[PDB]
C-alpha cells in the first residue's frame, strides 16, 4: 500500500469535501501562476496571461475519467515540452497492469465526485499516493497541455497534472529524459541502446521486451544544433520522445521484413517512409498481414522497418520491469 505524498490522504479528503459541500482545492499545488511555471511560464508571461483553470465539470456537461479504457491514443501532447513524459504514459497503457497501478481504479466524475483524484508513482524510493484537484490550465475552454482524442476524456491530463505536481510545476517538465518517468512508473531498470551501434540481435530484444510489458521509447538526437529543422525530410521530428509500441514481421513480396510500430505523443504527424500508412510497400504483403497491422489514420502511430528505424534513429530506451 502506498504512502500519501505530503500526508494528504485522497479518500479523507474526498469524504470530507464531500461532507462539507465543496469540491477539493490542492493547498500543495493550488491554483495559480506558481503551479504553471516560473520563467516561461511565470506570472509575468505572455504563455501565463490567457489561462484559466477550469475543471471539467465546468467545461462539458458530461466528463468522463475513463472513455474506452485508458489507451495510448488518450495521450496527445499540448504546448508544453514534456514529450519525455508523454510517450511513457503512452507507453504505459500497453500494460495492463502497470497502468492500474499509476491510474487506480474507481475514479469518476459522477457518484462520490469531489474534485480530487489521486495517482500512485514510484518516487523518493518509494511508491506514492498523490492527490491533485481538478482544476486543470485551460485557454478558450480548451485543456493548454495534455489532452485525450476523447475531447470529453481526463484521466491523461490528471495525471499529467499529478506528475507536475510531484516535480514542482509543469514548466519543471520541460526538457527531461523517457527513461526517467519509465522508473517513476514502474521503479524498474532502465537500459539504453546506441542506435548506431546496435547489437546485431537488437530486433529480438525488442521483441521480448515487448512481450513482457517493459516499456519502449525512442528518439533522434539533434546531432547539429537544430540545423535542418526539428522536423525531417521524412517527417520525423528530432530531440523528441516516440514510444515504442509494436514489433511484428511481414511476408513483403514473399520474404519476411521484420517491422517495428512507435507512435508520436503529439497523437498527428507521422513518419512518411517506407510502411507508412500510405507508403506502396503494404501493396506487396498479403491481405491479411496487412489488414492485421496497417491502420490509414493521422494518429501519431505508424510503421518502419527495423532497417530504416536504425538508421534514421539514435537512441532507444528500455524499462524493464519484474
Ligand atoms: C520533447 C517535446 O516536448 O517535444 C515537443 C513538442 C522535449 O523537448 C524533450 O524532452 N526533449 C529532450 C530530448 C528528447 C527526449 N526525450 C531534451 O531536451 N533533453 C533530454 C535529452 C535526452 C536524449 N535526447 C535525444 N535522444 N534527442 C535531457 O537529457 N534532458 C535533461 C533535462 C534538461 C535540463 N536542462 C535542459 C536544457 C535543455 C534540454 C533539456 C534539459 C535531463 N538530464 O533529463
Ligand atoms: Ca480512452
Ligand atoms: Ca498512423
Amino acid at each position: 500500500n502506498a504512502i500519501k505524498y505530503l500526508g494528504q490522504d485522497y479518500e479523507n479528503l474526498r469524504a470530507r469535501c464531500l461532507q462539507n459541500g465543496v469540491l477539493f482545492q490542492d493547498d500543495a499545488f493550488p491554483p495559480v501562476s506558481h503551479s504553471l511555471g516560473f520563467k516561461e511560464l511565470g506570472p509575468n508571461s505572455s504563455k501565463t496571461y490567457g489561462i484559466k483553470w477550469k475543471r471539467p465539470t465546468e467545461l462539458l456537461s458530461n466528463p468522463q475519467f475513463i472513455v474506452d479504457g485508458a489507451t495510448r491514443t488518450d495521450i496527445c501532447q499540448g504546448a508544453l515540452g514534456d514529450c519525455w513524459l508523454l510517450a511513457a504514459i503512452a507507453s504505459l497503457t500497453l500494460n495492463e497492469t502497470i497502468l492500474h497501478r499509476v491510474v487506480p481504479y474507481g475514479q469518476s466524475f459522477q457518484e462520490g465526485y469531489a474534485g480530487i483524484f489521486h495517482f500512485q508513482l514510484w518516487q523518493f524510493g518509494e511508491w506514492v499516493d498523490v492527490v491533485v484537484d481538478d482544476l486543470l490550465p485551460t485557454k478558450d475552454g480548451k485543456l493548454v497541455f495534455v489532452h485525450s482524442a476523447q475531447g470529453n476524456e481526463f484521466w491523461s491530463a490528471l495525471l499529467e497534472k499529478a506528475y507536475a505536481k510531484v516535480n514542482g510545476s509543469y514548466e519543471a517538465l520541460s526538457g527531461g529524459c523517457t527513461s526517467e518517468a519509465f522508473e517513476d512508473f514502474t521503479g524498474g531498470v532502465t537500459e539504453w541502446y546506441d542506435l548506431q551501434k546496435a547489437p546485431s540481435d537488437l530486433y529480438q530484444i525488442i521483441l521480448k521486451a515487448l512481450e513482457r510489458g517493459s516499456l519502449l521509447g525512442c528518439s533522434i538526437n539533434i546531432s547539429d544544433i537544430r540545423d535542418l529543422e526539428a522536423i525531417t525530410f521524412k517527417n520525423l521530428v528530432r530531440g523528441h520522445a516516440y514510444s515504442v509500441t509494436d514489433a511484428k514481421q511481414v511476408t513483403y513480396q514473399g520474404q519476411r521484413v521484420n517491422l517495428i510500430r512507435m507512435r508520436n505523443p503529439w497523437g498527428e504527424v507521422e513518419w512518411k517512409g517506407p510502411w507508412s500508412d500510405n507508403s506502396y510497400e503494404w501493396n506487396k504483403v498479403d491481405p491479411y498481414e496487412r489488414e492485421q497491422l496497417r491502420v490509414k489514420m493521422e494518429d501519431g502511430e505508424f510503421w518502419m522497418s527495423f532497417r530504416d528505424f536504425i538508421r534514421e534513429f539514435t537512441k532507444l530506451e528500455i524499462c524493464n520491469l519484474t
